[PDB]
């Protein structure tokens, strides 16, 4: 048990408008000695393999349940938005060292399950916001189906 992000989708195919608003998290794990986390969320627009473009949050100190409201937008036209992968990531900040992720998930391209679900809604209906509650994952795991 990792934790859980809430994030919406939103696609506009006429101006290839792609906007992520991440908006909570809850029950992550804890990755401070003695303490709690403190974390922020990282999104990267990926394709075949490749980075992008990357967009981070804010941190939130001491909380395993972070409120960030943070909206990000990417341009992703149309004739590209079904060959796309949107990668969201919690991370545990530290002043030194590696930032440690405690887990992910990825929508778009490949996705499967309720990832896929919530790409596939946000095609669906061009222009509406579509918010859900994802599960994250071991990065081990879905590193290997991001690469290469």
């Amino acid at each position: 048990k990792l934790g859980d992000i809430c994030f919406s989708l939103r696609y506009v195919p006429t101006a290839g408008k792609l906007t992520v608003v991440i908006l909570e998290a809850k029950n992550l794990k804890k990755m401070d000695v003695g303490g709690l986390s403190d974390p922020y969320v990282k999104i990267h627009l990926m394709q075949n393999g490749k980075r992008l473009k990357k967009k981070k949050t804010t941190i939130k100190k001491n909380t395993l349940n972070p409120y960030y409201n943070e909206s990000f937008s990417f341009e992703v036209p149309f004739e590209q938005i079904q060959k796309v992968q949107v990668v969201v990531t919690v991370l545990d900040y530290d002043k030194i060292g590696k930032n440690d992720a405690i887990g992910k998930v990825f929508v778009g391209y490949n996705s499967t399950g309720a990832e896929l679900r919530h790409w596939s809604d946000m095609l669906a209906n061009p222009r509406r916001p579509i918010a859900q509650w994802h599960t994250l994952q071991v990065e081990e795991e879905v590193d290997a189906m991001l690469a290469v």
